[PDB]
């Protein structure tokens, strides 16, 4: 029951900040982890940008932080492919930033003859790119998606995300991803574990997504810490450990 934890995977929008503005207590929270000798790693299923893009956004916000401090379903999806397939020739349904991410992992984008069709939060999607992906899929190419999320919360409200695009791809090719690396797929915790050394026995998930964040911890087997700075109140199914924001979080060590 807490206090014996070493690594805290933190959510970003909805948990650490909101609407591009830090959330009260967030700053003071990290500091508390410093003192109490704790390790923290941010994570987001949003693959429309790469880790660095976020590291910038955080610092530009007022948070000095290392480069390995952020992780995305992007780098997870890449690293996992390299792990079990190696340098791959993929048709990427993603954004320029997501691409650079896959390239840094030695992968290559071959619009011509690819082995995998990879789908990310493609904010640069076009009908043609969809048409191509669908055809390649009907040629039975390995199909991988960075995350499952249907919509993504925004200033203007819920907006189409990877899941929404998937919906179309599936209605057309009748096919669904062969793999999805993002939460709640345990893979995230496993990879984060390896990359930092600390074991699942001393790791905690801190977020605001009642279903996803809680269910991640269940599948990956680690304490899930639900925070109430996001859209949370309705509850059933699985539960976890709870607190309003990081004020409470911090004070609870
Ligand atoms: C009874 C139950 O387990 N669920 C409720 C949920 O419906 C309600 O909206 C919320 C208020 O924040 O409290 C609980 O989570």
């Amino acid at each position: 029951m807490l206090d014996k934890i070493e690594l805290f995977i933190l959510d970003m929008d909805g948990t650490f900040y909101l609407d591009d503005s830090l959330l009260p207590g967030s700053l003071e929270f990290l500091e508390t982890l410093k003192e109490k000798n704790k390790r923290f790693v941010f994570f987001t299923n949003n693959s429309s940008l790469g880790a660095q893009d976020y590291v910038r956004k955080l610092r530009n916000m007022g948070v000095d932080v290392p480069d390995d401090a952020v992780v995305t379903s992007g780098e997870i999806t890449a690293e996992h492919m390299l792990k079990r397939f190696g340098r791959c020739r993929i048709f990427l349904l993603g954004t320029p930033q997501l691409k650079k991410v896959f390239e840094a992992y030695g992968h290559v984008i071959d619009e011509e003859n690819p082995d995998f069709v990879v789908l990310g939060f493609d904010k640069t999607l076009t009908y043609e790119r969809l048409k191509k992906a669908c055809i390649l899929l009907r040629k039975g190419k390995f199909y991988i998606a960075t995350h499952p999320d249907i919509n993504c919360p925004s200033k203007e409200g819920p907006v189409p995300d990877a899941g929404s695009i998937m919906a179309a791809i599936e209605a057309s090719t009748g096919r669904k991803p062969d793999l999805i690396a993002g939460k709640p797929n345990p893979l995230v915790v496993d990879v984060i574990s390896e990359k930092f050394g600390v074991p699942k026995e001393r790791m905690a998930m801190v977020g605001d997504r009642l279903y996803t964040d809680v269910k991640l911890g269940k599948n990956a087997g680690i304490v899930s810490i639900l925070v109430l700075t996001g859209e949370t109140t309705p509850e059933d199914l699985e539960r976890a450990e709870t607190k309003p924001d990081f004020v409470f979080k911090n004070l609870g060590e």
